[PDB]
């Protein structure tokens, strides 16, 4: 009863999160992530200033309101070579990646690790925060608080 986080560096509180390395994550659950987080999900203005800040991924992310990807560089296989805080328009699917913004974070690139899912609750799954530079947090606990997510 396991589940990997694969969290980014931060700029500007700002940061993506995906679950087991592929999308999988429903609009409630990533509100319920971002909260164990003690983070929310982004607005446009929070995502355009992290964007200014150097955020970049190719994984299309929830934030408040819509789908993104923020892009920086042109890439042919991301965002379909767009740069900017690209939403995603047309797709027949719900679950995605998700962005989480963390007012508490330094205000430009944060590329430390991450060490704690701070307001997870008790729960039976060993869950596991996976930094890019393979670093490991792991802890016994939940963050979903629908059924339907489990
Ligand atoms: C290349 C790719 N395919 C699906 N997701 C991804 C991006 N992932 C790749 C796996 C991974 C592991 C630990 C931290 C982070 N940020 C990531 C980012």
């Amino acid at each position: 009863n396991q589940i990997d986080l694969n969290v980014t560096c931060r700029y500007a509180g700002v940061f993506h999160v995906e679950k087991n390395g592929r999308y999988s994550i429903s609009r409630t659950e990533a509100a319920d992530l971002c909260q164990a987080f003690n983070s929310t999900l982004p607005t446009m203005d929070q995502m355009k200033l992290a964007l200014s800040k150097g955020f970049e991924t190719c994984r299309y992310g929830f934030i408040e309101g819509n789908v993104v990807i923020p892009r920086i560089h042109p890439n042919a296989i991301c965002a379909a070579n767009h740069t900017g805080v690209y939403i995603l328009v047309t797709s027949n699917t719900s679950h995605y990646d998700t962005y989480c913004f963390n007012a508490s974070a330094p205000p430009e690139e944060d590329c430390t690790s991450v060490t704690d899912l701070p307001n997870s609750f008790d729960g039976p799954v060993t869950i596991t925060i996976v930094n890019r530079d393979g670093t490991r947090y792991s802890k016994k606990g939940e963050y979903r608080t629908h059924q339907e997510d489990i």
